[PDB]
């Protein structure tokens, strides 16, 4: 079976084929989000992704090459070929290259390169071009809030007036202070007991996140999620940490109006 869909990246920009041509070795880029054909892509059950009846292909499989728009019946056949990562990654199983964004302005050129797990290598497969809105509730009921850049990020009692619990989740795999959207959440290091704070985004690994399916928020690079530190609310720390499945580990997000 098929289906259609968006490619919505770093900064919320969409994988687009470069002016819309469709000559074979078409780049891709970063574009606005839109409607057009050429940024309409096709998921077909023989892993191939398509637009404008061409395959996303990767034009060599090493580090820092070109993805292209290529005809699907003359590309190498491990070329064309493509899986997406639960958490959120677009490979080539071939290569075991990711898709990345090097920069986050429009018309930045799309890259296989080594998977760092980098926000630059995030991306969400959607008809829902713009970002997600949500408080994110964890221990004690309590919510997320953001402080301001180089702050904590700490719980608080959940206020629907409170704009810094307001998140917003972008389709790079950000989470984003949704009123201030070049901040992300970020771990200051990769470690147990690093804390989490608010940084500009700049697309590291420090600032991707995986809402997994046991209710954690993982941070790919580390291993390692997000933490109620102690369990003491009144230490205004979220840390990373194993993942126990603990109270202090627990979180979900709940769209805001
Ligand atoms: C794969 O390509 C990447 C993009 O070119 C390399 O990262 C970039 O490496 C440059 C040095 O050659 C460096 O100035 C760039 O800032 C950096 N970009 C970022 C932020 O990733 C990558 O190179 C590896 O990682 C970098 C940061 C250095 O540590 C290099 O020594 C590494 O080789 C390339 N990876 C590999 C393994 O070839
Ligand atoms: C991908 O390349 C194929 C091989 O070059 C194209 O098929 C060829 O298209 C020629 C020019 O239109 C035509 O003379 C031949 O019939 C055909 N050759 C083969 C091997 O099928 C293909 O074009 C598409 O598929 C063919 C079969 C027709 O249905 C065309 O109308 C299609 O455009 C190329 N695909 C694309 C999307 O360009
Ligand atoms: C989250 O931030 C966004 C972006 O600033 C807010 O969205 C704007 O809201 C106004 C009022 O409805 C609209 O006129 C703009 O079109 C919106 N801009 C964008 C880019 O979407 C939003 O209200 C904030 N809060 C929530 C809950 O989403
Ligand atoms: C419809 C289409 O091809 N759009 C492209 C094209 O847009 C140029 C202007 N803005 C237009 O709307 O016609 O070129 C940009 C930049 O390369 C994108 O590829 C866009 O999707
Ligand atoms: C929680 O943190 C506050 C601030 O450090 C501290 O005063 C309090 O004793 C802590 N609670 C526990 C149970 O350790």
């Amino acid at each position: 079976t098929s289906f259609t869909r968006n490619i919505v990246g770093r900064d919320g920009l969409c994988v687009d084929v470069r002016n819309g041509y469709d000559t074979d070795g078409t780049p891709l880029q970063l574009w606005p989000c839109g409607t057009q054909r050429n940024q309409r892509w096709t998921f077909d059950s023989d892993d191939t992704i398509r637009s404008m009846g061409k395959c996303m292909t990767a034009n060599g499989l090493n580090n820092g090459s070109n993805i292209v728009i290529f005809n699907c019946s003359t590309a190498a056949e491990n070329a064309i070929k493509w899986e997406v990562p639960i958490d959120g990654s677009i490979i080539n199983p071939s290569s075991g290259l990711v898709m990345t964004a090097p920069r986050a302005a429009s018309r930045t050129i799309l890259l296989l390169e080594d998977n760092i797990y980098a926000a630059s290598q995030g991306w969400t497969v959607t008809n829902n071009v713009k970002p997600i809105v949500a408080s994110i509730v964890g221990y004690k009921e309590m919510c997320l809030q953001s402080n301001g850049e180089n702050n904590g990020v700490w719980m608080e009692d959940c206020e629907a007036t409170s704009l810094q619990q307001q998140w917003a989740l972008y389709g790079d795999r950000t989470i984003r202070v949704n009123s201030t959207r070049g901040l992300c959440v970020t771990t200051n290091g990769y470690n147990s007991k690093d804390l989490i704070i608010i940084l500009k985004c700049q697309g590291l690994p420090s600032q991707r996140w995986f809402f997994n399916s046991d209710g954690a928020i993982v941070n790919p690079k580390s291993r390692l999620v997000m933490d109620v530190r102690a369990s003491n609310v009144s230490l205004r720390e979220i840390i990373i940490f194993p993942a126990t499945g603990n109270p202090n580990q627990q979180w979900v997000t709940q769209v805001l109006p």
